[PDB]
DNA sequence: TAACCGCCAAGGGGATTACTCCCTAGTCTCCAGGCACGTGTTTTTTTTTTTTTTTTTTTTTTTTTTTTTCCTTTTTTTTTTTTTTTT
């Protein structure tokens, strides 16, 4: 699937992510995704395609 | 008080006559500046293209996502039906 944060400053801000299913309603990645993201996790919607 | 007149005295130079001489009047003859005609090269006028600043026009303003609220006409003129009064 297609991983993109906005806003897209660059080409590193979307990435292609393997699914793993987990129970709960958040989207669940790697801590190293949040530099090319520029991710806070305090409140980032975020989108998947 | 000396102008003016009368009287007298003295002298100076313009008029007159004659001789001379020399400069111009007149007449050829050659030739050259004075003048009639043509025109010019600067001067002004007009176009021509650019320049330079001012003014006007136009277009622009990071992206994604989630909730309400209000409004989505309105007065103003014309028409048409209804009701009341009169003979």
């Amino acid at each position: 699937v297609i991983f993109n944060r906005q806003p897209t400053l660059h080409k590193m801000s979307m990435m292609g992510h393997r699914v793993k299913v987990l129970p709960w309603s958040t989207f669940r990645m790697n801590l190293s995704c949040t530099s090319p993201y520029n991710a806070d996790f305090d409140g980032d919607e975020m989108n998947l395609h």
